[PDB]
């Protein structure tokens, strides 16, 4: 996907917290993060 | 805030839709990045 990179500002603390959202589809941390992110507007939207 | 900075995996368009997260609080772009992704966990939370 069009997947830019841009800095984030994620926490350590917060990010090992993601991995639980990457719990709930089971998938990879980083990759977690751009559900977290998208995923985020399409919850939201 | 422990902001560590980590590549995050946003697409221009998408990254324009986040703009509308930001107008949401009424908040800067890069900045709205981190609501968009810690306001996501307390959201779900």
């Amino acid at each position: 996907m069009a997947t830019t990179t841009l800095g984030v500002k994620l926490d350590d603390p917060t990010r090992e917290r993601l991995k639980a959202a990457a719990q709930s589809i089971d998938r990879t941390p980083h990759w977690l993060i751009k559900q977290a992110i998208f995923n985020y507007l399409e919850k939201l939207e």
